[PDB]
């Protein structure tokens, strides 16, 4: 998909047979997402970006379809507000940011 | 320019004849950026994002250089711990995420 910029690049991704408004964040390294029922392996462990730390659990090896494509990779699930699909997932999709 | 390198996009800055790495957050919507010298002409906001809720200085017209692609733009200055570079750059450098 090409994402302009006049709008942001949300998707309705699809991990853990689950479905939720991504926000693709090349600012960030993987792939955080909200709390939410994710089975699988995943670590527990605390990102620290602006405002403070939260935790998450890397969850490496989760089938998130962004926009209706296929791109498994590792899902951060903490008790973060939004979604993130940072460079973990902007390589499985193979995005390219040209300007 | 076309970066494809599955890389951070990080891109040394010039703001306020200052020089920062930037790190190209396609997530966020504007610019914030580390405490710094910005000119008189702000407006303070607050961004909640992951951790918790960070104070800034919504400058704007600010002519931030992005791998010394002259652009101005909106760049917020408050604690937070890196450069973003949100989409209010990506629309000055023609940004474009293509997956
Ligand atoms: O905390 C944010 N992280 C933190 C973060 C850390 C680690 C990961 C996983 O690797 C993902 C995200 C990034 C910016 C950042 C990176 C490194 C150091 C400091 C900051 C992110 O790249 C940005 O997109 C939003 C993500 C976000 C957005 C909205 C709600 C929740 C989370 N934020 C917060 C943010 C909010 C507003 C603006 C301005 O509009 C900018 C940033």
């Amino acid at each position: 998909p090409q994402v302009t910029l006049w709008q942001r690049p949300l998707v309705t991704i699809k991990i853990g047979g689950q479905l939720k408004e991504a926000l693709l964040d090349t600012g960030a390294d993987d792939t955080v997402l909200e709390e939410m029922s994710l089975p699988g392996r995943w670590k527990p462990k605390m990102i620290g970006g602006i405002g403070g730390f939260i935790k998450v659990r890397q969850y490496d090896q989760i089938l998130i379809e962004i926009c209706g494509h296929k791109a498994i990779g590792t899902v951060l699930v903490g008790p973060t507000p939004v979604n993130i699909i940072g460079r973990n997932l902007l390589t499985q999709i193979g995005a390219t940011l040209n300007f």
